[PDB]
């Protein structure tokens, strides 16, 4: 399953390994449960040290978008920068979350993929709890465009706009949308 | 489980539905679905095309169902020459007490132990923002459209309507009557 | 699944449904679960002969667990409205609201067989979500209930706490407690 | 796939369904699970046979498992009170229900063939919930039980002691065994 | 998918094929022997009877048997009648099958060169209390002794060699099945 | 997936990341609320006013709710110990969850930017017998009586706006639940 | 998912899960619905600590559904048999074989926090099959109300009349209404 | 789900799971249906206390509906077989082979507390298939039935007559009745 390494100077599984050296796997759908481990594990490397680097590795499709603004407003309250780097896909709120990076460190590797898109919900029952779920998710989709304007330096009306439907984006197409700084080269 | 009838007029055989459509009764005695409707509407052409001054008489025992389904009963009622009386018997609920107000003015009655119910339609929306979006705003529309109409076929203000139909709600034949979903209870000869 | 039997008259030979056939001397079979589609062919029959006959005696014969409490009201209505008496005869079982349709034929002419059992209970439901909407739902069968045990009492005699009291568990009768308590007039005594 | 017969008839030639036909000779067949419908049928047959005749001998063969006991009282109800002898043969298996109709026949007009199963037993049911609930099921299906085996007592001649004890558990018997219990009166010979 | 079939009269009658067969006097048993089957069998056999006293019946088999108290409704309905039972077995006849097979008129029972016999003892089953898996097994076996006694006196096999022949499924050819004693000829075109 | 970290000592020291911010008094509530995560939730309040009675606990938020006496397990156990409980919403808190919230020490609840925090009326429901609908609607209308007196309490909000404002779900923005009384401070970083 | 406490002890520094660390200070909890592994749990935990100490007093926290009858009982004995002072506390929700367990606490030492809910209600059971199977079932279950009625009389001071009325149907009674009644003895205020 | 306790001696701080802890006091917990699993479990634990000491009492605490046949008697063999004596304590329910356990406790030594339910039945199985396998099946049950029977008369001193009586229906029993009895010697006074 998930290897065991060894350090001279104990056993570490492979990922409690990488998070001593301050980096943080976001590495599936993005739930609760995913939110909340992000979160702890951003608050104890800045109570480590507060001044040092951390370095958010995101291969993940998404999912909530309230567990994805757990994660959003954990990396801006910290004093730390925290980086970014796409591995594989970058899709949703997991895209979200990586132009959430401190400015001139989020990276994506040169064929990485990123997705942009509208939030997706549902509700059934009757129309005025139809009408609440429709201005609850537009709400949510308001506040999604506003972060992600003042993230890349583009319109609220241009991301509308490129997230209507689903949009499939390079690591090139990344950095001139401006969800990223620099594509990391070989 | 549907009886046959002999009359005596040679000699006929019907099924007891088809029977009382002899004398212009229509039944509307199940959950209102696209083929009801459909059977519905041509039950009410047939009858107007046999005789445009006689009355026609709706039996009303329903749950309700689709509201397009309710509309296309809705609408034929309304284009037609003949005065459409409505009658409750058991329950008209949903898109069944909307008809049920359908009827010709004077000639809507509801058995005294009948029971009304009015609501809010019902819907559901699944995907993006914007696919939800639309369909909040059409459902929404329908039922400004329900609450109109109602309103005016009542004398109630669609404010009133807004409130009473928010939550479902339970009427009795006197209280539909003093409401004005119906004009009498029919009571024993 | 249903017996065929030939007719013969003036107008020759016809063949009928058995239900059919009693339908032509004026009996309305009761026998299953009271829903909606039941109800409509209940209420379209007696409509029926009551246009062929307003004089002559329509008898309905009752073997139901009940089941819907706006389609047995449905029938209840259409027997009170009609001219006829209707007489009612319970065979095997009348259940819930089927025992209620018993009670209500025309007083002196309600029947049940030796061996007929009866039912009498508090109406079934159920809601599902917000506070608010379990409060109309429990005020809705509570007041379905006030008008059960308002007309039982009526067609039966007794009081409405009695049958308030009666009815809160589900309460089994002979034929013979049955007519002691005022929801049949007579048990019907063979040949 | 019941098949069909044609017969020439004093009012014509006609086409029956075989089990139609064996009704004009005042034969009716019971020959499933006894449920709600199959008694209503069973009803409504005696019913017209009685109308039909109210002298000539009716004939109910029995291939039963048995079922409802409310539905085959409904059965037996109208076997008493109609004026008619109904005479019970039993064809292939007649059991719990059913063998309590079999027994149910005019007294010297109760067969069985010679191959044919009696099976004889208590009644079959269930609670689920409150103690209360449970307590009402309970004494619901005992005193069904104590009305059966009541009657069965006055058909069959043995007493109440000797059936409770006898229908403890299912008992199989052959059709000479039924003849000494009292269910039947004759084993039906090869004619 | 029951073809129809037409014959002239001093006009015209259509006849399913089964019913036509009825006519002259051909009982089709060609499925799982339940209830609804025997039921269906039992009057045909009583029928027949009613119509002609005097002539044969002729029971055609493809059945792969089914329930023994079903078989023995028709197996006590050919001994109660006086017309002759011929048996002919087309295909298989198998369990029950076989055993109304060999319940043919004396001398009168047929198989087709290819049809096969299928001889076997009773299948059940009880689950519960030791008392109740006795009572069961009493039952069955008692069955089986019924079956045992009736199928010795039809072959001239004795019980004890039925009982060893049945323990397991044992498969007959129709030459075999002539030779056991359950038909009397092998019909050959 | 729950990761380990290492801390120095005068050697070294595992934890899980959960079990080592409950070290510095950090309890987390971030899942539906059943028995079993509130019983969890009620031993960690008690086992840290048994290390420290002075010094503050406190409670991360990120629920939709779940169980009323789950919920009101953890509020009476805040209200009952001594060190004061501040509670920080992330995410979402929802339900039974933003009650919570709102039951934080007076001045010490907080949420973050982004956060978003539910209102509602409580859910539930009955099958069977009237006079069970009757108990079971009693029982929900007194639960939900109770929780709008409170929040009441922590609020400002009258129990009649209260009422009003949960009737439906009502979505609040961080500076929203502020503004209305369920939390004191918006955490900006 | 339960989280690890790290504390500072006389044999050293050591890392518990967070209920056996209560368990340490004498605290049992029970948190879930009663099945058999529940109560043999809870029982081998009350056995232990009578080992440790015969005189402290022990600690039952209750946040629970309640269960199994047979199973509550295996803890109501083993609370009653051994000598140290059994407290409960009611926390969250007490209900049926919960607030049984509850009400089984030392006298005086008995309490619900302010907003904890006590549910008393009759034991719920089933049977199916025979009439005779279906006695025993209501008879076991009958007495097995009898038996819990009689205790809790014992317990609060109430009639057994009185809780045999009041646990007909479900009755949901506030920490305040479970005082009263003599369920618990205080309410738990903020210290 | 199970609670840690820790341990001090001459050998320091150990922990334990508190079943093995009650183990190391040579108590057995029987709290589940009786499987292979749990009876082989049980088998190991009863020969590894005789090898730790074949003196000293062994406890076998009881709460279990029963289960395995075969299982159970794997267990009451190795009671019989080894030299201390295996005293039994029914706590909650001891049904069907838990019951049969229970009774096979050492002499004198055999307990239940004042609430606890005592279950006694006959044998439960199937059968499917042949006439021949059906026999077969219905043979050996009932000399299980036989062989429980017998083994039951000589630990309780009823006969088997009465013991075959008594277990043809489920039969419930208090502690007090189960004493009476023989099935065990004591009620357990609380303290
Ligand atoms: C090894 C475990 C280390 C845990 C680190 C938790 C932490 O840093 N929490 C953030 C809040 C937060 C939670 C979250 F989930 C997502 C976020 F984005 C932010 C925090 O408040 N940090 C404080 C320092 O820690 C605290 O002061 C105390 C004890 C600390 C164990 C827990 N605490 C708090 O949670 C409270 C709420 N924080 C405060 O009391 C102080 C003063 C009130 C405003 C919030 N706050 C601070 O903001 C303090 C002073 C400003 C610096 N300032 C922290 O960094
Ligand atoms: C025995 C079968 C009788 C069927 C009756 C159909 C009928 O009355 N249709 C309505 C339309 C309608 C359909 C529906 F589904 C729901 C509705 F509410 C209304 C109708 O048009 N009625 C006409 C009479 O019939 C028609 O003229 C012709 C032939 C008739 C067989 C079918 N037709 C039509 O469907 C069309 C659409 N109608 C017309 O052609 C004429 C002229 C154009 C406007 C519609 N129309 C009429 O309105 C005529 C005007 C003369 C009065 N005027 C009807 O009653
Ligand atoms: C061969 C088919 C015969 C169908 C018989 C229907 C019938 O008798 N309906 C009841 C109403 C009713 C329906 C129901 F479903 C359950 C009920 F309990 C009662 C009825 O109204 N009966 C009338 C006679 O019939 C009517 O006059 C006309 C035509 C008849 C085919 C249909 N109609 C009505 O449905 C309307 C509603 N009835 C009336 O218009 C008249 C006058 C307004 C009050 C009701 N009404 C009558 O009450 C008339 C005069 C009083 C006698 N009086 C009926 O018996
Ligand atoms: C071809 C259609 C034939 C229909 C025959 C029905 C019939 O005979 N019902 C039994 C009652 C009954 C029903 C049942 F389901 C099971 C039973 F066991 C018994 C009956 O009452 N028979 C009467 C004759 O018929 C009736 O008098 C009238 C009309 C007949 C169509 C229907 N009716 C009744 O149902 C009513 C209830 N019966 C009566 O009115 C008379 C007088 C009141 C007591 C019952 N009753 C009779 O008992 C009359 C006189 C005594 C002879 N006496 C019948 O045989
Ligand atoms: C077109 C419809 C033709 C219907 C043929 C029915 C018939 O033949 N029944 C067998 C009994 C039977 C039923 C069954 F399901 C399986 C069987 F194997 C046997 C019968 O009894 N046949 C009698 C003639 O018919 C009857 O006498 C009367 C009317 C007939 C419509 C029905 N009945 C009987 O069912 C009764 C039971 N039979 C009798 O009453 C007489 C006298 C009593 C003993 C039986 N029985 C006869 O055995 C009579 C006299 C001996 C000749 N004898 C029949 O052939
Ligand atoms: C490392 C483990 C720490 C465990 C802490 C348990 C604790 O604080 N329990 C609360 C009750 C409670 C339980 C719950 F689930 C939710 C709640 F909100 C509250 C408690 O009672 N605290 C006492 C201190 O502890 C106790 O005195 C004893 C031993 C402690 C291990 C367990 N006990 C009790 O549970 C009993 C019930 N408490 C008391 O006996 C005393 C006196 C009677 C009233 C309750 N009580 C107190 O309230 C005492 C004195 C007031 C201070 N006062 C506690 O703080
Ligand atoms: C850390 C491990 C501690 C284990 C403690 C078990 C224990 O106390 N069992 C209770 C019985 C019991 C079991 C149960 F599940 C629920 C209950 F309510 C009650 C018990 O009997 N306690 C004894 C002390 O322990 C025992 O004497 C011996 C060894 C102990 C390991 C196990 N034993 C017993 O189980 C036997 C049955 N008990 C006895 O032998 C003595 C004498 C016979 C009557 C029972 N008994 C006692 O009752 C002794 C003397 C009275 C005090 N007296 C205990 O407290
Ligand atoms: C620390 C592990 C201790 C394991 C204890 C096993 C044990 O006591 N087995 C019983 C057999 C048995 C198994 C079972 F599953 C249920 C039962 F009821 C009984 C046993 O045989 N016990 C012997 C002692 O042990 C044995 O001698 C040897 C080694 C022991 C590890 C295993 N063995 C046996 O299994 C064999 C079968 N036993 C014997 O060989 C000797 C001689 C042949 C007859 C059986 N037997 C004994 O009966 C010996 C001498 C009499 C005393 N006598 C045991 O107590």
């Amino acid at each position: 399953l998930i290897p065991t390494v060894i350090e001279t100077t104990r056993a570490y599984d492979i990922y409690s390994r990488l998070l001593k050296d301050r980096i943080i796997m976001l590495g599936s759908q993005i739930d609760d449960n995913v939110a909340n481990s992000i979160v702890s594990q951003l608050l104890f490397l800045q109570a480590q040290d507060s001044e040092k680097d951390i370095y958010l590795y995101i291969n993940s499709p998404g999912g909530s978008v309230t567990a994805g603004f757990a994660i959003y407003d954990t990396i801006q309250h910290i004093k730390p920068d925290v980086q970014t780097i796409c591995i594989g896909m970058a899709a949703s709120m997991g895209s979200f979350l990586l132009a959430a990076g401190a400015k001139g460190k989020r990276f994506a590797l040169p064929n990485a993929e990123v997705m942009i898109h509208q939030p997706l919900g549902g509700a059934q029952g009757q129309a005025t709890e139809i009408e609440i779920a429709a201005n609850h998710i537009l709400k949510t989709r308001e506040k999604l465009n506003r972060i992600l304007s003042e993230r890349t330096g583009q319109s609220i009306e241009k991301i509308q706009k490129d997230t209507d439907r689903d949009n499939f984006l390079t690591a090139e197409e990344a950095k001139e949308y401006g969800l990223i700084d620099e594509v990391m080269v070989p």
